[PDB]
């Protein structure tokens, strides 16, 4: 199975640039790849990535995507003085050509190209390439918006023709939408196109209809194409993190995609003079992590656009850091989606409910504070399985059955308060401390898997030990019908529980979730995952996540597994009761941060998401990030 990610990069793409006055265009800049490696090269991550070097588009290649015409129209400009140049670019519309912008624009597709190999020969498991110029805007016939030729729109023309893929997803969170890649895939079902972007009514640039919510795709590609227009700036955090629950998720995991690609435009990013939104750097980490699960973590990362050379290296460094498998900042703050956002939701899912079901409703000067330091765990993953069972384990786990003193007499004054003398239980107990030290105390470790035999006395000890580490809120993740002793009546503590017996819910910091036999589970499961689970679990913001499995689905555990990650900075612990050599192997390989198998193919059974709305009514005003529409005002 591939390791690595892939880093492609070449300063051949800095040697051009506008040559003429034009305040709109002298935003795209040289120096936004230079400062994007830099700042990669500043904080190691370009060291831990494999270079692969760029290479030029063949012209076959070029007219997968573009017309004999419009190439040979583009060949022609290195010949070309400034004079010449200036009207060239004046035939199209927010573009300026330069003597080298062919030869660029060959690199940055061909770059593109490198990347689609490294990652589809399973050289590397995904990778960035940072190039110019940007892609997404240009079209078959036109040079668009600084772009040339369609990077993005080559990479999966080429992936389709050369791997025979038959579902390719392409995620373009640039802020600006990318009506190339639109046209190109609007009526191919086998490539799904995702856009967020900055549209207010059709008043902002390309101020296009068809970057509505409406356009769908046409004919067999129908309901693959997705746009989500922002209709008002400032955008935040919560809004981005309400579009990928609840639209882009939704969706990307029922398609299962082969390949992922990402439009990586960081003009979505506070700061930019394009975007004008307020989202965080550290936003496009949880994007890219809330991804990697998909394709088993196949992602082609292509840069487009991002224009404030601050926020830009910033969010490079922060998709780099999660393609690399770096844990993820913990986001503070989230909340409700604002009014605006909502309605864009809720009408791209309405409309989109003909295509997939699970969207079906019944009737009625610019600063922020500089991102913290993100570092990989000495050992990531620490398992302790039942005493003499020895395991292959992952490069980056280890065992860990060594109580120490310091730890041993904590046992015992436990013991002697609050329990009897099993000396197994006694051990593990040992262990749940000593991991947990091991996970808060350090950085040394980032995550565990202990084997438990009896649960009550360990989830007690653990959750009780973990919450004076401190950790000042705690997310517990149970597969199981018992009653824990878990108290959740003064907010330190949210308790998500998927059992089989009905158990109706009081108060809201408890997420019960009933669902049905058969082999609509698993659909279901993910379902809620995605729109219930991992909204509640981002506001709620937890600084660990205490994962509890009884020995009486798990079809989904290693999806689960690694998108609750995105919490706690990865700091997770699970607590499996009795040994199943496999559920523990597959626990250790996400935690550890290993691909995960995709899951193909059944829809949920209605009573299901009936139930999973009830709890949505019952928790989006405590938990506004699971709101998918607007309130209803009083
Ligand atoms: C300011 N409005 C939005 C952008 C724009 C407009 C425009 C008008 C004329 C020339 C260039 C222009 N530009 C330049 C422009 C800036 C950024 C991007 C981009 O990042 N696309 O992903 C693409 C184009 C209109
Ligand atoms: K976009
Ligand atoms: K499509
Ligand atoms: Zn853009």
């Amino acid at each position: 199975a591939a390791s690595g990610s892939a880093l492609i990069f070449d300063e051949e793409m800095s040697r051009y640039k506008l040559l003429w006055t034009d305040p709109e265009c002298e935003i795209e800049v040289p120096e936004r790849l230079t400062v994007s490696y830099e700042a990669l090269r500043t904080h190691g991550l370009a060291q831990r990535c494999k270079a692969v070097p760029v290479r030029q588009a063949t012209e076959q290649e070029i007219l997968l995507a573009h017309s004999e015409e419009y190439l040979e129209a583009v060949k022609q400009t290195p010949g070309m003085n400034v004079e010449e140049l200036m009207a060239f670019s004046k035939k199209y519309n927010a573009v300026y050509f330069h003597q080298n912008i062919y030869h660029c624009a060959k690199l940055a597709a061909g770059a593109t190209l490198q990347l689609v190999d490294s990652v589809m020969k399973r050289e590397v498991r995904n990778g960035m390439a940072l190039v110019r110029p940007p892609g997404h805007h240009s079209q078959r016939s036109a040079a668009n918006g600084f772009c040339v030729f369609n990077n993005v729109a080559f990479a999966a023309l080429y992936a389709k023709k050369n791997y025979n893929l038959n579902r390719i997803l392409i995620v373009d969170w640039d802020v600006h939408h990318g009506q190339g890649i639109q046209y190109c895939f609007e009526e191919d079902p086998s490539v799904l196109y995702f856009s967020w972007h900055r549209y207010e009514h059709q008043s902002f640039w390309p101020n296009l209809p068809e970057s509505d919510y409406s356009s769908v795709g046409k004919g067999k590609g129908s309901g693959f194409n997705i746009n989500l227009p922002w209709n008002k700036v400032g955008m935040t955090n919560s809004d981005y993190l309400a579009a990928f629950f609840h639209v882009l998720l939704p969706v990307a995991y029922e398609f299962d995609p082969e390949l992922v690609i990402v439009s990586a435009g960081f003009d979505s990013a506070i700061g930019d003079p394009e975007g004008e939104m307020c989202a965080l750097p550290e936003i496009f980490a949880h994007l890219t992590h809330l991804l990697m699960p998909l394709a088993a973590g196949k992602m082609c990362v292509v840069l487009e656009g991002g224009y404030n050379l601050t926020s830009l290296g910033q969010s490079v460094c922060q998709t780099v850091h999660s393609l690399l498998g770096d844990p993820t900042p913990r986001i503070s703050g989230l909340g409700t989606a604002c009014d605006s956002a909502l309605e864009s939701i809720q009408n791209v899912r309405n409309v989109q409910s003909s295509y997939w079901s699970s969207f079906k409703h019944l009737a009625q000067d610019i600063v922020w504070p500089e991102p913290l330091k993100r570092m990989p765990a000495s050992v990531r993953t620490v398992v302790v399985p039942p005493p003499g069972v020895e395991l292959t384990l992952p490069k980056n786990c280890q065992h860990s059955g060594d109580i120490s003193e310091s730890t041993a007499k904590e046992v015992q004054r436990i013991r002697d308060k609050h329990f009897l003398t099993d000396q197994n239980i006694l051990r593990s107990l040992g262990n749940i401390i000593s991991v947990l030290d091991r996970m808060m105390r350090s950085d040394e470790v980032c995550n565990g898997c202990v084997v438990v035999s009896d649960l009550s006395v360990s989830v007690q000890c653990a959750l009780q030990h973990a919450l004076t580490e401190p950790a000042e809120r705690v997310l517990v993740v149970y597969v199981g019908d018992g009653e824990l002793p878990v108290k959740t009546n003064d907010g330190k503590v949210f308790l998500v529980q998927i059992c089989t017996k009905e158990t109706e819910d009081k108060c809201v910091n408890r997420l019960t979730l009933c669902l049905r036999e058969g082999e609509s589970l698993t659909a279901g499961f993910m379902q809620a995952l995605l729109g219930l689970i991992l909204p509640v679990a981002y506001e709620f913001n937890p600084a660990l996540v205490l994962g509890i499995v009884e020995e009486t689905l798990m079809r989904v555990w290693g999806h689960m597994t690694c998108l609750i990650q995105g919490l706690a900075r990865g700091r997770m612990l699970t607590l499996l009761q009795g040994y199943d050599k496999d559920l523990l192997e597959l626990t250790v390989s996400a935690l550890s941060g290993a691909s995960i198998s995709p899951l193909g193919p059944r829809a949920p059974k209605p009573e299901d998401v009936e139930m999973m709305e009830k709890q949505r009514q019952r928790l989006q005003e405590r938990w506004g990030l699971l709101r998918c529409t607007v309130s209803e005002s009083w």
